[PDB]
Parts: C-alpha cells; sequence; structure tokens
C-alpha cells in the first residue's frame, strides 16, 4: 500500500491523475519525483520551472553546482539530486525536446531511468513544452516502466483524451 490517491489503475504497475504535479509532490513527499529536465537542468519553465519555483530556487542551486562539477546530462539520460521540499530524491529525466529536433527513439532510453526507483510521480516525458504527442509519451511510458509510476496530467482536457484513448 502507498499513499497516491484518486489515480486511475492504466495497468499492473502504471497509474494516471488529473493534479498539480507541485501539488502532488507537497501532499504525497513521495520518495522520487521525476523532473522534466533539458540536458544543463536549467529548470525555466514547464515542469521543471514550476517544480524549481517551489523549492524556492534550490533546485537551480544545487543543479547549477551538479553541472559544474559533472558537465550536462545526455538526452535520455538522468541524475538523482535532492528533492527538496517536494520528495526525497527528485529524478532529473531529459526526455527529447522536439522543438530542438532531437531524436524521438530517445524517449524510450529516457523512461528507462525510472526502472531504476520502485516507485515515482512522474509527468509525461517530452509532453508539452518538450514538443511530443502526450499520447505516445504515455505508450512509451506503458510499455518501457516496468516499476510503479504515478503520472500526473496537468490539462484536464488532456488527461481525459489520454484515458479515453489509452488501449
Ligand atoms: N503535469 C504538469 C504539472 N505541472 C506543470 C506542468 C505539467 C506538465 O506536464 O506540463
Amino acid at each position: 500500500v502507498n499513499s497516491f490517491s484518486g489515480y486511475l489503475k492504466l495497468t499492473d504497475n502504471v497509474y494516471i491523475k488529473n493534479a498539480d504535479i507541485v501539488e502532488e509532490a507537497k501532499k504525497v513527499k513521495p520518495t522520487v519525483v521525476v523532473n522534466a529536465a533539458n540536458v544543463y537542468l536549467k529548470h525555466g519553465g514547464g515542469v521543471a520551472g514550476a517544480l524549481n519555483k517551489a523549492t524556492n530556487n534550490a533546485m537551480q542551486v544545487e543543479s547549477d553546482d551538479y553541472i559544474a562539477t559533472n558537465g550536462p546530462l545526455k538526452v535520455g539520460g538522468s541524475c538523482v539530486l535532492s528533492g527538496h521540499n517536494l520528495a526525497k530524491h527528485c529524478l532529473h529525466v531529459v526526455g527529447p525536446n522536439v522543438n530542438k529536433g532531437e531524436d524521438i527513439q530517445l524517449l524510450k532510453s529516457a523512461y528507462e531511468n525510472f526502472n531504476q526507483h520502485e516507485v515515482l510521480l512522474a509527468p509525461l516525458l517530452s509532453a508539452g513544452i518538450f514538443g511530443a504527442d502526450p499520447i505516445h509519451s504515455l505508450r512509451v511510458c506503458v510499455d518501457t516502466v516496468r516499476t510503479n509510476v504515478y503520472l500526473a496530467v496537468f490539462d484536464k482536457n488532456l488527461y481525459d483524451k489520454l484515458v479515453s484513448s489509452f488501449l
């Protein structure tokens, strides 16, 4: 049993909800929250900007030190950093950004990072400001992630379309 409430069960291991991820993290304090990161961990907008704002910029300060030591992530890669006031840990995952011309085949590699964690709260990788089709992102998630993933979908309209169209 876990703390996640109000999710629709899609598969054995994937759950979905219309909830504010920044509000969901604050309520649940999950072991892992996933960030929709870029390779520079520049948390300027979208999930990264909203999560970072909710940490009062402490996520960005920690991320800048990580990049200064390690250099940029790979597209499809990840790193584990603090979850600050939102979670124990934040798994920063870089999905491909279609609005930068990145290979959508890297979305499966991105989701494979989730398999290193038994339970996660996550957004749909590469969706909205990352420019991929969220229906495709949900299909790759279901077909790639084997651990227990609780997906927070921002747009009530998109949530309903994801559920209605789910095979
Ligand atoms: N699920 C979310 C929650 N908050 C902000 C953005 C999103 C998003 O997926 O864009």
